[PDB]
Formats: C-alpha cells, sequence, structure tokens
C-alpha cells in the first residue's frame, strides 16, 4: 500500500513548512492528511497533496512529490494542478472539497 | 569586527528562503548583504537585517538574529523594528533607504 510513502510526503511538507514559517510567519506547520487532499500516481513514483498552506486562508495548495529512493522529494518543476488532471491516480484519499 | 558574525546571519537567512521558496515560491532566494540593510548591537550578539523578502514585493521585512556559541539563530520573539528604534548600534550598512 501506499501510506508510508504518504507519510514520508506530509513529514517532509511539515519539515519544510515548520522552517518556512520562520520567514513567513502565516505557514501552517500541523497540516495533516485526514484535513488535506492526496492522490498517488505511477503506483506510487508521483503524490501529490492538496494542504492548507496558510493558517490564514482556506484555500488548498497543490504540491508534487517524487519517491525516489525510498524519499519523499518536492518538485516544483511539475505542475501538479495539470498532473491530476492528466493521470488516473491509483489512490485518492479527498477531504476537502471545493466546487 | 562583526562580518564573520553577519555573513553566517546571510548564510542562514538564505538556507531558509531556500527551502521556504519550495513551498511559497514568491520568496527570493540568494539575498546579498549589498542589497540589505544590516545593523549590529550588544557587540555583535544581536544582528537585524532587513531584507528584500518577496520577489513580488519593493518592502524591505526585518529579521533579528542572535549570535550564540559561534551559531546565528533567527529569534521571531524579538521585534527588530522596536529592537532598532530602543538600541545603539555598534555598526551599520544601510543600502535601502
Amino acid at each position: 500500500g501506499y501510506q508510508k510513502d504518504i507519510d514520508k510526503v506530509y513529514k517532509e511538507q511539515n519539515q519544510m513548512n515548520k522552517i518556512a514559517s520562520k520567514v513567513q510567519n502565516t505557514i501552517k506547520t500541523d497540516i495533516k492528511q485526514e484535513d488535506s487532499n492526496t492522490h498517488v500516481y505511477k503506483d506510487g513514483k508521483v503524490i501529490v497533496i492538496g494542504i492548507q498552506l496558510y493558517k490564514d486562508r482556506e484555500k488548498m495548495y497543490y504540491f508534487a512529490y517524487e519517491i525516489k529512493d525510498g524519499k519523499a522529494e518536492i518538485n516544483r518543476e511539475i505542475d501538479p494542478i495539470k498532473y491530476m488532471k492528466d493521470h488516473k491516480a491509483d489512490y485518492e484519499d479527498e477531504n476537502v472539497e471545493v466546487e
């Protein structure tokens, strides 16, 4: 299953957000999968998350990660919106519906 | 002098901005002292920098650092604007009015 790797993604996201919050303190640092959107592609090679990046905004912000050599690495060269449009997910955990 | 410690502060700010820019890509990276304002206080114990934090804003954003055990450590509990008002700087390098 994909949960071990999803956990890596959320750990990495929180680690980066914690550092980011030192220089831009509106960044949320307690990102939780059950309050986010998660999709897995290419049998675990790409994971796209949508999260509440800012403590004072409801908006979802999306990020694409690659799982390479057992580690979650963000890849801002991947357009996550386009990626979700263009590929069939192997897994979805959609907790935020935005009309 | 204070240049060794000012350099440690800019190095640290740049390391944080690099990571920050991965999640919020308007954060500017590779900030240079010559494009920023720097003030040193307390014989080098506290260093306050004013930088162009955002690629999409001209505005200067300020951050206070402490030098402890030879390391530069950001301290967000210090209000840097007030700190500069209330202390006499030992050194200044002001490049933005």
